[PDB]
């Protein structure tokens, strides 16, 4: 066993300072991958769902299941009969069981238009176009499951306007007590907490990733297509009573689509779009597509592009997880990375998170190892970089220190994570609002920060300790 980085002294050192480097200061910038190579002909652009089946509890904790999931050659995995397996009682998160629970709980209502199929058309059914247009709006569960229960009675006995209800919030374990404990029988990599869950080493809380969120819908409701914020796997359970599609296209081809968001003048991370398939076989991109009964389970492995929609009525619940393995820690930084390009917020602050790696997990397989310690390296110096810069500037470093659970900081210009070094406004000091900038929006405000002070929240002998001390574990 080899150590192929340097001690955090000799980084120290190095920062004091037409010497020799210790790395590559540039690196190559994130950019959306080509079409992939080799190339898939007509007759391999639908194919079949990668399937588990499971019939006994026991099937469910069977070991090779999880690395079945988490194999990138999956995009997607469906479960079937995962929450008959584990007498999971699905009823706990039925509409009647919900209002019950929370009739004042808040539903945050897309009001979609009813398209045929697989389609989206203009409003006026002329044309197949890739914008799905939506209002944001707000109920309560008790008014949307009114909504949801009538739109089935009208069932029983030129595009109609439904109402899907989204991102209702099951964080809070005192409201939903019964709900969450149900979920903690699933296997340990389906949990919402777990060891092995990268999402579980943020320290705080990150709503609809490492905690439950809950959709309620009737037929036609649409989730656009996306990728997961940062790359991240997503865990999806349908309750039911009715059915959901689903379409997937592997992560490979995200350049593809993010290139026919362009054309259509359609924004790939941040604008809803619903995929045309006549385009996706015109382009040769792969289109997995399958059906949700209620019970089943859905693994959209990371960076995997997906879409759905209702076929029947029914409720779905979702959150993330974050295998400890070296794609899905590869995938999260190159989008963090693409996400600063882009000005696109990053959910999961990956800065804070690798540093929480390291103080926590025993990282036993060596890429995986070698990216984090990476990118604890590049981290590090620039921390010391910027902190050596500022006293040769005579700016002095206020001692700001955190708590244990507090969250990563955000600029309030930019949203770029703000590690370790916080730039905030005189006035937001001195009103403790503690406004965060970035170092580079603070300065297009004031040459030498002339209305800025910096707080530092870590000791660099803590941050030097930490990485010194994130070695490769043993097998
Ligand atoms: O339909 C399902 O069961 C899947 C729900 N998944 C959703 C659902 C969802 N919302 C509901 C669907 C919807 C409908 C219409 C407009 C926008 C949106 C996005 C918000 N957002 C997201 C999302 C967002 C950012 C990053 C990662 N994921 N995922
Ligand atoms: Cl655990
Ligand atoms: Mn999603
Ligand atoms: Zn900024």
């Amino acid at each position: 066993s080899v150590s192929i980085y340097p001690s955090s002294a000799e980084v120290l050192k190095a920062c004091r300072n037409s010497n020799s480097s210790i790395l590559l200061d540039k690196c190559p910038p994130p950019r959306p991958p080509s079409s992939p190579y080799p190339p898939l002909p007509k007759d391999k652009l639908n194919p079949p769902t990668p399937s588990i089946y499971l019939e006994n509890k026991r099937d469910a904790f069977f070991p090779p299941l999880h690395q079945f999931c988490t194999n990138p050659n999956n995009p997607v995995t469906v479960i079937r009969g995962l929450a008959g397996a584990l007498k999971l009682d699905l009823g706990l998160f039925s509409t009647k069981t919900l209002v019950e629970a929370n009739n004042e709980h808040m539903v945050e209502v897309r009001t979609q238009l009813l398209q045929p199929a697989d389609e989206n058309w203009d409003p006026t059914g002329t044309k197949k176009i890739w914008h799905c247009e939506s209002n944001r709006s707000h109920t309560t569960i008790a008014k949307y499951a009114q909504y949801q229960a009538s739109s089935f009675q009208e069932s029983l006995r030129p595009f109609k306007t439904i109402k899907f209800g989204t991102n209702i919030d099951l964080s809070d374990d005192k409201k939903w007590k019964l709900q969450l404990h149900e979920l903690t029988k699933l296997p340990a990599f389906v949990r919402v907490v777990s060891a092995g869950n990268l999402l579980s080493h943020v320290g705080h809380t990150i709503l609809g990733m490492n905690t439950v969120q809950l959709y309620m819908k009737v037929p036609g409701s649409r989730t656009p297509g996306h990728q997961e914020n940062n790359n991240f796997c997503s865990v999806n359970i349908n309750i039911g009573p009715g059915d959901c599609e689903w379409f997937v296209v592997p992560e490979g081809y995200w350049g593809v689509l993010n290139d026919f968001c362009e054309k259509n003048n359609l924004n790939f991370l941040m604008g809803s779009w619903w995929p045309n398939l006549e385009d996706l076989y015109e382009a040769n991109v792969p289109v997995y597509r399958f059906i949700q009964r209620p019970g089943d389970l859905v693994w959209i492995n990371a960076g995997t592009v997906h879409w759905v929609q209702a076929i029947g009525w029914c409720n779905n619940i979702a959150w993330n997880v974050g295998p400890l393995t070296a794609c899905q820690y590869k995938l999260a930084v190159e989008r963090y990375e693409w996400n600063k390009l882009q000005s696109v917020k990053s959910i999961v602050p990956m800065v804070h998170l690798s540093w929480n790696m390291a103080r926590n997990i025993k990282v036993s397989d060596p890429k995986l190892f070698e990216m984090i310690k990476y990118c604890l390296l590049r981290t590090l110096k620039q921390c010391q970089t910027l902190r050596e810069a500022l006293i040769a500037a005579g700016k002095e470093i206020i001692w700001h220190g955190r708590t244990k659970e507090e969250p990563a900081h955000y600029c309030s210009i930019c949203e770029v994570e703000v590690f370790d070094l916080l730039f905030v406004t005189n006035e937001s000091n001195s009103r403790k609002t503690y406004i965060v900038h970035c170092q580079d929006c603070a300065r297009k405000t004031s040459g030498n920060l002339e209305n800025f002070v910096v707080l530092e929240q870590y000791k660099m002998e803590d941050l030097m300790q930490v990485y010194d001390q994130f070695t490769l574990a043993p097998p």
